[PDB]
């Protein structure tokens, strides 16, 4: 029966593990969203250029793009949106002197658009 026993159910680790934010991706102006997220620290902060090890690895999981290509798109934003709610845009096609750290545990998801032609 259903009610046989729960004891039965597997178990989980409490080593480290990880967690699993949902992003988002325009292109040819339209999004393109497969369920996919992505791995983060358990409370622990991170910088763009270390996170970015895991988001460009999507780069080119989706498409295949090479980082000198999306750098040269015609435009290059990402956003993100905190547990709060809130949700900001940075344009990185124009940022040069942009640098802050963030909370993932206060991370919800994110949204990068990118137009290249």
């Amino acid at each position: 029966g259903s009610t046989a026993e729960k004891d039965k159910l597997p178990a989980t680790q409490k080593a480290k593990e990880m967690q699993n934010v949902p992003y988002t991706i325009a292109v040819d102006g339209i999004m393109a969203f497969n369920q996919s997220y992505l791995n983060l620290p358990k409370d622990s902060q991170l910088s763009y250029l270390d996170l970015g090890n895991k988001v460009k690895a999507l780069l080119y999981d989706e498409r295949g793009v090479t980082p000198e290509k999306i750098r040269n798109a015609k435009s290059a934003v990402y956003t993100i949106t905190w547990k709060d709610g809130s949700k900001k845009e940075v344009d990185l096609k124009k940022d040069s002197y942009t640098a802050n750290l963030f909370d993932s545990n206060s991370i919800k998801q994110i949204d990068i658009n990118v137009k290249t032609k």
